[PDB]
């Protein structure tokens, strides 16, 4: 997963970002058994007067966009659950701190993706489980 | 709509950005009566020697990328019209100020999107018309 | 092609960025005769404690994402070749300098794309060849 989180400048401390990125990572570890290192979260500070909503600056706004590469979600129920779980992980840092926020996901081709130069193994394969156990990309054939 | 506009550092004043984001919002309001707050425009300043076109730094270049989430464009005619209107709104700020520029759009899944933790209502629904009237996301069932 | 390259602060000098974007550009020029100016590379410096991998800051990490707009890659072999050649161009600047790195591609619709306000010509068309030779969008 590839997460971008656009925030007001200095909204989050390093400890905040660690805790939030840990919560996001736990989504994929708990629900999909993904290797932890698949989960990338990029925090991007946005100065005042750079984020515009409906033609007006919103300096109290967190905008989230992510790509899902590793898996495709095939049912309405699973797709709704992903959005629900995402909101649960985010709420302590965003909603409950008074920010406005919005989030969307795109699904991108699994075969156009490399990590440390390696082709990630098939979903739910024994090799994927090994990558998850050691939490690193291990060369294989 | 989710717009990213990468510009040279200090290309636009806060007033420029408000006027441009307003022009962008008007595309969607005028043609379909979309809720205004669906339209997000993110301005990102890029310092010199960070944007490379054909292998050479171009410090006079505005690159625009957007996601369409709320609606799909189903005919060639509508898709061409969208690009035409986009160029019209952009021209006073970009082309006419001597910038080089390029723009593209991706369409992403409508059902993997939440605003203020809420599921946006169906297109052309009474609830969508209410969201547009109040220009706020209102909880519903 | 639309490339975003996220790096640790001050990882690359202007000369580094010039050479790397030239290498990336050579992919499309050499293999498909794409117009050079189609290839855009954006470098984004990321300060310490802004890139998190598996819940921990990785301050030694280069993340690459690109969109392919102009054409689609229709076979497994071509799609694999693209990733292989990309890794080859990147290695002298990233892998060989000791960074961790990751890359992925999305394919976006050809007909929702304009450059200098113009409709790009059809792939492999006579007009595309003129755009490539002059390396600029020629009204037509
Ligand atoms: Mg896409």
């Amino acid at each position: 997963p590839y997460w971008e989180i656009f925030t007001p400048e200095n909204a989050f401390t390093p400890d905040d970002k660690e805790q939030l990125s840990e919560a996001i990572t736990s989504i994929y570890v708990d629900y999909v058994n993904l290797p932890r290192f698949y989960v990338v979260v990029l925090f991007k500070d946005m100065p005042k007067e750079t984020m515009y909503v409906g033609g007006k600056a919103n300096n109290n706004f967190v905008r989230i966009r992510l790509d899902h590469i590793a898996r495709q979600m095939e049912t309405a129920e699973v797709r709704a659950l992903m959005m629900t779980v995402a909101e649960e992980k985010l709420a302590p840092f965003i909603k409950e701190r008074g920010y406005d926020w919005e989030i969307h996901i795109d699904e991108t081709p699994m075969d156009l993706w490399r990590t440390q130069g390696l082709v990630p193994p098939p979903p739910e394969s024994d090799m994927e489980k090994l990558w998850a156990k050691e939490n690193r990309p291990i060369p294989y054939d």
